[PDB]
């Protein structure tokens, strides 16, 4: 159901996927820059337990394909991204902590969308 507010905020999208990207967020952001290469890193098991991948390198092809429909197709898939690293890794794993914290910006910057 395409609303006029759809394309406004579909750019505040855009501004979270920027900044997510940026060197403010590097420190536990650059995990998630790529789609995970199970091979290279040994997780052999990643794409049994991992059905659907995603990673902000995908989410970004698809924002500038104008895939994205709307805000909530977009926060779907970063937010599978993060379930991604939950479902996989124990809880005490370095790499689930960067994904809580890179979340945390999501998140918040998420709930303030123009609507
Ligand atoms: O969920 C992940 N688990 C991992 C476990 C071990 C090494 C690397 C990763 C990893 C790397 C990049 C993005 C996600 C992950």
């Amino acid at each position: 159901a395409a609303h006029g507010s759809n394309p406004e905020q579909l750019k505040h999208c855009n501004g979270i996927l920027k900044e997510l990207l940026s060197k403010k967020h590097a420190a536990y952001a650059w995990p998630f820059y790529k789609p995970v290469d199970a091979s290279a890193l040994g997780l052999h098991d990643y794409h049994d337990i991992i059905k659907h991948p995603m990673d902000l390198s995908t989410v970004k092809r698809k924002m500038e394909n104008r895939d994205y429909r709307d805000a909530q197709e977009f926060a779907a898939d970063v937010r599978l991204m993060f379930s991604n690293c939950y479902k996989y890794n124990p809880p005490d794993h370095d790499v689930v902590a960067m994904a809580r914290k890179l979340q945390d910006v999501f998140e918040f910057r998420y709930a303030k969308m123009p609507d």
